[PDB]
């Protein structure tokens, strides 16, 4: 069973809007092992009138923060996202999914007294289709470990999406989507 | 066998001139399944004096359209390629190819009194290298299902590559090369 | 065992500057089988004085070639990479790793009278982060096979990392590293 995921349309999961408390938008996740690696495929569409009127703004940051325990689970409390991944075939009641895991080897933790880890960064492009068929690109940024927010935290995964466009998007709500992104990264051991 | 493709160096199979009835071009397409994810590669090589001389001019655009039917075969009466994918592997008559599909789930159909599926694109760039040595870059377009062509299909890939550039990279025909472009999608169930 | 790598953290296991004997830059290099395909993952992290500060110019070449016998071992001789890679799971002594070397029906040879080969390029981009927060893009490109260095040498990967910035990233000595960058190619037969 080598694939971690959201499901592959789901119903809202995700808040976006800063101080919301229920779910504004869908966010698809997909992790596949492939080997030392993980491959990813992401995109997030928008399910409230905030989120999907952000692109009349010809400025916006989008941010999604993962955070997982230490057998691959989110902890819903302080993630963006509110329902845990779950394997496209079943397994046993908690079965572990720290395989999945970005590895904390290859990307690790700023701790007190060690140098800051800057090779935690994957960067790339996305893009958003505005209503009269015009072309954005989206400055996608994937950030791995490096910065836990409290104790209770084992990995991360946070993905911004920026847009400093000369001219808004949109003019009137339309839905959000984001292109699908895809990244790899080196995974920890099962 | 978890690859589908057209043979790693193929001959000519397909057809960019509009109206032509005979292949002009040589399309390599490869179809990984890799979990519920597909992992593609496509590049797209001339052999045909007018698709060697499409970049004399500043502003291409080349189409290629991919219709399958519903056990996952090229459709080739309305496809731009004219045989079928195989597997890398060989398997009894007529195997279905369902699971390299892309998800109608993930990817719907625009039907009738359906609202319309801005999702069913990725966007990215590859490039074309000119006779000089000079790099010209190309705005890739996968759409995957959306707009059925007619009511005999079941799946839909298509693939744009787009230049709109400065001056025309070419001025004596050369070999049309796109260079790779990789992508990955959710594919259906097997 | 389908993963040939550097390890996921290495030490200083690469040569960038010219006429340098001793290594001088972290190279990871990840290479996964995915059924016709090879999944590469690459990023380079420098490890000497002049590596650390290359980004104090605006412009930056940073060329590492890699060299492979018949059996996909590294040439260490005339390779910038001075380790061999290993599988991630121990073989029998000498096992093969040809299946993870790039087609050469896909990647021909330029040998003395056949045509010239410029379907042997990746080209894409990833990043640099400079020491003020500052994303710079670096453009890459990949050459498979097409250009033999010397009679000894069977398959050729070559990576170059390109700025040419309007200023220079940095002012002082900073860890060099590059994003990683992700890419796809067509295998050999095991």
């Amino acid at each position: 069973n080598n694939t971690l995921w959201t499901g592959p349309k789901p119903e809202a999961n995700c808040i976006i809007e800063y101080g919301k408390q229920n779910p504004d938008s869908k966010l698809t996740l997909i992790l596949v092992k492939n080997g030392g690696i993980v491959n990813g495929y992401v995109t997030l569409m928008g399910a409230s009138d905030y989120v999907n009127t952000l692109f009349k703004n010809k400025n916006v940051s989008i941010n999604v923060e993962l955070y997982f325990d230490a057998t691959g689970h989110i902890l819903p409390d302080s993630s963006s996202l509110k329902t845990d991944l779950e394997l496209k075939y079943k397994q046993t009641a908690d079965f572990s999914a720290r395989g999945f895991m970005p590895s904390t080897t290859a990307y690790p933790f700023d701790l007190p007294n060690a140098g800051t880890h800057n090779e935690n960064y994957i960067f790339g492009q996305c893009y958003y289709k505005a209503s009269d068929g015009a072309l954005f690109p989206l400055e996608v940024t994937v950030m791995l470990n490096k910065r836990l927010p409290d104790s209770r935290t084992s990995y991360v995964m946070t993905f911004l999406w920026s847009l400093n466009a000369g001219l808004a998007p949109e003019t009137t709500q339309a839905t959000l989507i984001t292109s699908p992104f895809t990244f790899s990264y080196i995974r920890e051991d099962d």
